[PDB]
């Protein structure tokens, strides 16, 4: 008698989820959600980019388009184009003929992907052992990603210092001084998620430093060139530095929160190597873990993504678009720090601006989240991370005097 599914264990529900849910349910009146994992407007909604629109008005009256397979490593303009868009124009790895490009299933495909070509090429021949570095707090998923590709020593380097509301240089640059040469480091090219503390530039210059003399593997994650900033130059600078000092990496890119397309599962693996033969050959074992996954890749969404990026006047119209974007969430920083100051709340509050990107980590403990949620009705994680483009003009005076009650409570 008994099913064969019999023992499976029911998971865990995601921190996320079940936050999100207990908000849905809750029915008092002040309540916020700032744990959302995805741009929302002034107005609580999502937001297509007008670009888009257009774009899928366009794609739709192409009737020269069909359905056939693309190839395994997926649409030539959308691969040409996003590794361009991350590495600039004009960058020598392109000259050179030394970068490939693996269309993905958005930023996870990519780090996927990466991944299991790791633990299968990378440091010898099915090398699981390898230890692979993550941002102390970092995207849940990072260590969930190359765990599921076989990574048996996944570490964490120091990053945000609590204490002091930001990067911890001394700790990282440490914990990269002492990793076995060749590991491999994810490293997040901006807008750091959860925190969004980003080094800066003469940061990054020691960073690479150290990686240099150690011989780091850099696996960067890019899921918001200029979406972070609103200047997609200077979101991907550590990544064209890295370039300009010789390094050979990986950079998953997602186009999720910059094209606002979640649900059509757009990344991009840019691979960068030393001698263009070599890529030749990477590219040709990527297409094997690619065959063994999804086979090949959907199509539309990097339709949309490369027909935009190869017109001028697009490309131009879509940049607005994200300064749109950028600029929103750069002035809910701006007026929730003036708010907590004007209040005279205790400790420092620079670093909800000097932060950048959709999340903010902000400095507050697990008791005073607790005060958020269970007494305000403010919804973020015990970790006090929040997305920034839940605050809206709105309820912004209501979170902040709720953020003053919690400091000084
Ligand atoms: C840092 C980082 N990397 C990668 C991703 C992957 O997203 P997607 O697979 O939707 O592109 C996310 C999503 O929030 C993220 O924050």
């Amino acid at each position: 008698p008994p099913s064969v599914f019999a023992e499976v264990p029911q998971a865990q529900p995601v921190l996320v989820f079940k936050l999100t849910a207990d908000f849905r349910e809750d029915p008092d009146p002040r309540k916020v959600n700032l744990g959302v994992g995805a741009y929302r407007t002034d107005d609580c909604h999502p937001w297509v980019l007008p670009v888009v629109k257009k774009v899928e008005q366009k794609i739709a009256n192409d009737n020269s388009l069909n359905h056939e397979y693309l190839p395994i490593l997926g649409l030539a303009e959308f691969r040409s184009c996003a590794s361009r868009l991350a590495l600039g124009d004009d960058s020598p790895a392109l000259k050179e003929k030394r970068v490939g490009g693996v269309q993905s299933l958005g930023g996870t495909g990519a780090l996927r992907i990466g991944a299991d070509f790791l633990a299968r090429w990378y440091n010898g021949t099915n090398n699981k052992n390898t230890p692979v570095y993550v941002s102390s707090p970092t995207w849940e998923n990072h260590n969930a990603v190359f765990s599921a590709a076989g990574f048996k020593d996944i570490r964490s380097y120091r990053y945000w210092d609590a204490e002091k509301r930001g990067l911890d240089l001394q700790g990282f640059l440490n914990d990269l001084e002492n990793a076995p040469e060749f590991s491999i480091v994810v490293l997040h090219a901006c807008a750091h998620n959860p925190t969004g503390i980003d080094p800066t530039p003469e940061q990054w210059k020691q960073i690479a430093s150290v990686m240099k003399h150690r011989f780091l593997f850099p696996f960067f994650d890019s899921a918001y060139q200029g979406f972070a900033s609103g200047n997609l130059e200077r979101d991907a600078w550590a990544i064209r530095y890295f370039v300009s000092e010789g390094f050979e990496f990986f950079c998953a890119q997602s186009f999720s929160k910059n094209f606002g397309l979640y649900n059509e599962r757009v990344g991009n693996l840019t691979v960068v190597g030393k001698e263009p033969e070599s890529i030749l050959q990477v590219l040709s074992q990527m297409e094997k873990i690619v065959r063994i996954t999804w086979s090949n890749p959907p199509a539309q969404g990097a339709r949309i993504v490369a027909s935009t990026l190869s017109n001028p006047e697009l490309f131009e119209e879509w940049t607005g678009n994200v300064k749109t974007m950028a600029d929103r969430i750069l002035t809910m920083r701006s007026e929730l720090r003036a708010r907590l100051e004007a209040l005279k709340t205790p400790g420092t509050w620079n670093h909800i601006t000097d932060q950048i990107g959709m999340f903010s980590f902000t400095g507050l403990n697990p008791k005073q989240v607790e005060y958020l949620v269970n007494e305000k009705h403010i919804y973020l994680l015990p970790s006090g991370r929040i997305n920034v483009s839940g605050l809206t003009t709105k309820n912004l005076d209501y979170v902040a005097t709720s953020i003053h009650e919690a400091v000084t409570k």
